[PDB]
């Protein structure tokens, strides 16, 4: 009834963004500042700050660079002061970055990785793939994923599986011919399939 701060959304974005927050802010005596905890965006060099408007409550934040196989997942405060000094209870923001290459909102495969870097070429010896399907960072379940080969010569198990409960669908690839084969996987949304690292088969 004096002072209430909400933060009605958390932010996704890319990578080195800046993304502009809003606050709902309600002041009896009149608002005088937000104070912000953001030592965990400033772990890997993001920051919130002030957007240079002359708005007390104009906010924004620089989102760090996308670390690989980190959380990604950064946890901040926010907390409301009146010209009187009382404050606001002290409101969570969760700001989750998405590599370059993926979409905010997107069910996007974010990541698609083989268990080997290189096989026999004897038509036997498969290579499995795991496909992670997320949304701002998020495992889904239950999504189908489309495989395809990009380049080279070689078969894989299926076309097309579903996510488990923890985000991920495999499929396995093998080939009778030495040589790079590059396999991609895609989701429905995707506006292209994610690729992923060449292997090589080899004969001996
Ligand atoms: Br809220
Ligand atoms: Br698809
Ligand atoms: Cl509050
Ligand atoms: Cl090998
Ligand atoms: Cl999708
Ligand atoms: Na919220």
């Amino acid at each position: 009834d004096i002072l209430s701060l909400n933060i009605p959304h958390d932010i996704n974005g890319t990578e080195r963004s800046t993304q502009k927050i809003q606050l709902i802010v309600k002041s009896k005596y009149g608002l005088d500042r937000i104070v912000w905890d953001d030592s965990a965006l400033r772990s890997q060099g993001g920051q919130i700050q002030h957007s240079g408007s002359q708005s007390a409550q104009d906010y924004q934040a620089i989102l760090p660079a996308y670390v690989q196989g980190g959380s990604n997942v950064y946890k901040v405060t926010a907390r409301a002061y009146d010209r009187n000094g009382n404050s606001s209870n002290n409101v969570l923001l969760t700001i989750t970055v998405l590599s370059n290459g993926q979409v905010v909102d997107q069910v996007g495969v974010t990541d698609f990785t083989a268990d080997k870097t290189s096989a026999k070429a004897d038509g036997t010896e498969a290579i499995t793939y795991t496909a992670t399907v997320k949304k701002n960072g998020v495992a889904q379940a239950n999504v189908p994923v489309s495989f395809n080969i990009v380049s080279g010569t070689a078969v894989l198990s299926a076309n097309s599986a579903n996510t488990n409960g923890s985000g991920k669908a495999t499929v396995t690839l093998k080939s009778d011919k030495p040589g790079q084969v590059v396999v991609s996987a895609k989701t429905a949304e995707m506006t292209s399939a994610l690729n992923a690292n060449a292997v090589i088969f080899v004969d001996q």
